[PDB]
């Protein structure tokens, strides 16, 4: 089968030709309908998370296909797998543990001392067959496409828990950097949808922050022609912002956003851009602000984010449908911030 | 009456002669019996907490009397007090707020945008008499002196609001640096008390471990003698600690702890030694690890301490006792770091 | 001026003549521009809450004037009042305690021991002005109208309340009965504002289930023409409900919904029709079901869905508006179910 | 092997000699060292919890061997096992799930839709061996010999769940009815270890107060000598109990405690002894008075209640030790309210 494979840091993936996987036990073969791209591919494909080396730091072993926005249809089942049929069309949940450790135990499998990643440590879905380890790791589509429900299990079910993690009601008010991007138009549909929150979109790019506000943005920011400061406090009438989610975690952010936060703000640090949060501790002392890391989500973030979208309550912003062998084209999009949504590739 | 004022920053408090309060509608005059010494004022004298000035920044306005660990009898009552009297002992809750801010109404009163913090922004204990605004911020002290309260209304309400924060549990271990000292001690007694995870104590100085030990850590480190980081490592069993509760805040401590916490660690700012945080954000977000700041503790808070302490389950250590006049001295202790556990004024 | 007062147990409201409030400290004289009208004024003028009587049990004093559904301009404000001037639209949040008891203390105002309710135990809004005693209490009013922000006070932050503790999320199910009345149709608005939910209003009238799907709801049943067990259960695929919020609890509606909870289930009990809630304890157990009672809501309750309305995210249904001497006829409608969301008085 | 067995309702457990289980995959085959004997399997023998007949309403097949309180060592391990070898000294989750169904995704694994609750429904640990499901619902023991670990798993982890939901502080007090019992004892010294509240403990045996004591009850009553309500209203100043754990729920129980209840009082019900609740609805509603149905627990539950013992934190109170054949004798003496603490049968 076609597989779209990293070989070598610093290089483009490579389209390669390996053996379809055989599902045994609870493991189940799907094919591959949908893949979306993540910016977190670019960081894959440069080999390095900020200082965090994916192969010397994290462990990841080469090669291996990328892809963990993962969509499709039931191709096997193993001998143990139950209430799921061939044909059926399902979303996967990537972000697998083994259910031994101590973050198995208290339900943050995606914090497993030895963690199955589809698309990172394990093959993912930019091939035509994917193996997923368990059954229970999948979520039967009716209302949504492949295409439209494979963005959900990374960037839906990321921001999805990063929105719990910013403690919203209706008296506070969210902003997002990196808003008209993949996760950004995502964590403002979900906001929307989960709170009643006034929601404030940051972004560099006029597309981007179209985007943002096709996506609810309540307010929109282009930090390029704007003082991202002073709109923020005029909009929030100098209070400041009660949440940030920050999707890029970049010199540039960290050096503007940390100081917009209100007394008690929280924030959210998705972005994996790679640089060092420098701030004054007294600062987080006396203005009780917290610096809080997010990483994908559990399964009950899964489920919680598939319940919403096969609700129709949300809905991934696929702004172009592409061939497997695009991959390395797509990502370059993501890392020259040409793209808007997400980008997703069907083989 | 005698007080004990921050009358110029860098120098010494001032002996001053001030009138004493009048109290008026739902107002009450306190007569002083016992006030704390934090390591607040120090400084608080020196000006500065970090690079945040206290006037400049932080407005406060000179002259006023500091001492925010607050504990006396009731001397007179305003017209419109209700469910007290003249004679009753007390513990004070200094940090109130004015009702109307997004803050009060959500019940996070320390965090007023127009706060009336007793010993900081307001005069405090330093006095023979301190006037608190409303009856609600009083405690009727039972089992307890007031000598032996005075600490929970600072590093005991403090304290247990980063305990809070710190979402402890059985399987969970918790690092308090700087164990040895006046909110070191009160975190570690009140870990125990309301939690059964593991405590590690850490702090510099032998007899501030000895005191962490007695305050109920289960184990202590001493930093300047042996490596912390692997004890810590060895004790968690490469897991790291959950949460760490640090005291400090120093580049000392900064450039060492925020390393050994778990997955989804919890890294607790109380001390504020003056320091920028470091850290590289791929770290944060890999490992969902959180810095969270805590300040003081709202009613709520105030509540949980002070009954958790009247019911003997916890108690301030107080090391030393002296007069008011000698405040300079007490908070001269505590920069050259010479105490241990907690100092009270008379 | 005048008042419609709570005179007599077991007959109308009387038209009464008293004094104008005079406010001093930071009290606030608000002139009344819109009073909602509350079924739970059908209890009160009856003189109580299932086997409750509001005078000997609830220590309700007659005379006093009702209305709890606040809203209007100030007219005078108190030597102490800040951030408020005269003329300035507001809504008032009547549930105040005293600040000193337990619950104040803990941000449960509402539960305060020696509560201080506006149209219960304290002159309401069914008269030309109000006297409110802390300006706390007062949220200014921007996007809304006096007649549309009264209802807030009220059905909307008790439903707000009740929302919360009913736990939701996207894979949930809510079901809502009474879906069509005044807590009804705010209760779905907010679920649908706040949450991913999924939402089921349950009445007994077709043009309370036409309220019901346009305030919000997913699903609507009429139980008086459908069985509404079926109907949910196969809406949820036989889960059953993950919460209900009855505002009813009679013992028609407890012999029914309890019973079509899903494991931990939440039964959030706000209607006040008076019954007794019966189940088989080895259900709750084995289920981890919950009831759970609501009641109106804190300072924190108040600023949610004060603040969801100012920014135009849900908004009280008021079918009706009327003259302040036509309080007995509003109260009768609520009575004989023969409203469909909020009526209010002028 | 011999197993005590329920074979038929109404009747003492038999003894039986049926084949020793042979561990595939990830099961694990535990040679049992020590069996609690909970007051569950009074009502089981009885064949009905309430209203709620085992077989007819819960679905239980007999013949089924019974007991729910487990430890012991390790005799062999499935292919599948990873991280624990044999001789092994263990203490094992019986409330175990499935995965895939709503219940195991959020983490409430002991409500699954189609639970194997060893000693219920599967096989239990009245027995020379037991076969668990999967390894990951062990607990290696350190500190704890198998005898003191056993009541762990039932009466340990149930209480510190319910302990949990009574959302307990300093400025709070406990009333724990059935004191002196099984889950009495474990329910107080879990309440005195994690929490700062006020512990009440109420019984109607004087023996039973005395346990009661020994867990660490700040105060005892006896409901049968003294007036229960006016020494609760006495100990709360009037205020009321913040929560009650009621670990028996029977007519008695249910007529007297609910109307103890301070003002957003929590009254738990662990208990299985049959009743109806009767309230009156605005009591409910004016005073948000909370009835709370707690079972079991899930994973986390248990790694809790372990780690808290494990700690030496708390310890269960055994105060008999007897074999396997005495477990209808056991059963008798929780049937007859004459044993304290808790019995613990040794193969
Ligand atoms: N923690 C997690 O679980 C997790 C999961 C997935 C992706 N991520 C990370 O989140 C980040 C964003 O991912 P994405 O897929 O949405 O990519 P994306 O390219 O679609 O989004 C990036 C957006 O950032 C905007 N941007 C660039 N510089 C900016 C600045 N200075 N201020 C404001 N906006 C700016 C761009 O215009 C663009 O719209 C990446 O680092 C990715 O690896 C984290
Ligand atoms: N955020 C708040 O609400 C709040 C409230 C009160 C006090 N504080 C602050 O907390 C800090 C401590 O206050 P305190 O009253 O307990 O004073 P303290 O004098 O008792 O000092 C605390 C301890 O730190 C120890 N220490 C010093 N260097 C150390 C190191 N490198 N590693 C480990 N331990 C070390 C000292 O030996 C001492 O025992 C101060 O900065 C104070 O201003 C914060
Ligand atoms: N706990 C609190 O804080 C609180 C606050 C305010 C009001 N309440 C109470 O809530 C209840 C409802 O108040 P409301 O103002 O919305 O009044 P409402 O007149 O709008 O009545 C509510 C709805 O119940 C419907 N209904 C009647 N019988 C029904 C049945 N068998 N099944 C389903 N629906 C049925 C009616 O048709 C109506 O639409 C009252 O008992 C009131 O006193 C409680
Ligand atoms: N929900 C769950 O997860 C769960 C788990 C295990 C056991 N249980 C149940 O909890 C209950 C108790 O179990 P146990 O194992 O501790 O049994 P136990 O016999 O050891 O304890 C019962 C205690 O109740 C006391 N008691 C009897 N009548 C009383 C009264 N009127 N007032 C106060 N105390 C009274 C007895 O003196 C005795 O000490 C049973 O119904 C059992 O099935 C529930
Ligand atoms: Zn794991
Ligand atoms: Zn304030
Ligand atoms: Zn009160
Ligand atoms: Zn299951």
């Amino acid at each position: 089968m076609r597989a779209m494979r990293l070989v070598e840091i610093g290089k483009p993936l490579k389209l390669e030709d390996i053996p379809i996987p055989k599902p045994k036990g609870s493991q189940v073969l799907i094919k591959i309908e949908a893949a979306g791209v993540c910016h977190s591919d670019v960081h894959m494909r440069q080999g390095r998370f900020g200082n965090l080396r994916i192969v010397e730091d994290l462990g990841v072993k080469l090669p291996v296909t990328l892809g963990h926005e993962i969509a499709g249809r039931i191709e096997e089942v193993g001998d143990e797998v139950v209430g799921y049929s061939k044909g059926d069309l399902v979303a996967v949940n990537p972000w697998e543990g083994e259910g031994n450790c101590y973050y198995c135990r208290i339900g943050e499998e995606h914090l497993c001392d030895s963690p199955r990643w589809l698309g990172i440590n394990y093959d993912g879905a930019y091939a035509e067959y994917v193996l997923v380890p368990h059954y229970k790791y999948l979520y039967k589509l009716r209302r949504l496409s492949a295409v439209e429900a494979a963005p959900l299990t990374c960037s839906g079910v990321t921001t999805y828990r990063a929105v719990r993690k910013a403690s919203l009601d209706p008296s506070k008010t969210l902003v997002v950097i990196g808003a008209g991007g993949g996760l950004g138009t995502m964590a403002i549909q979900i906001a929307k949808a989960v709170s009643g929150a006034t929601i404030i979109g940051v972004d560099v790019r006029e597309e981007a922050l179209e985007a943002a506000k096709r996506a609810g943005a309540d307010y929109v920011i282009n930090a390029s022609s704007q003082d991202p400061v002073s709109e923020i406090r005029r909009i929030t009438q100098g209070k400041g912002a009660d949440a940030v989610i920050d999707l890029n975690n970049s010199e540039k952010t960290l050096s503007i956003y940390p100081y917009v936060l209100a007394k008690q703000g929280k924030y959210v640090m998705v972005g994996l851009f790679g640089a060092d949060l420098k701030y004054h501790a007294p600062l987080i002392t006396l203005n009780e602000v917290q610096f809080i890391g997010s990483l994908v989500g559990n399964q009950s973030d899964f489920l919680g984010i598939m319940s919403l979208a096969e609700a129709g309550k949300v809905k991934p912003m696929v702004t172009k449908t592409m061939k497997l062998e695009e991959a390395n084209e797509a990502i370059d999009n993501l890392e020259n911030f040409k793209a808007v949504g997400r980008q997703v590739l069907v083989p």
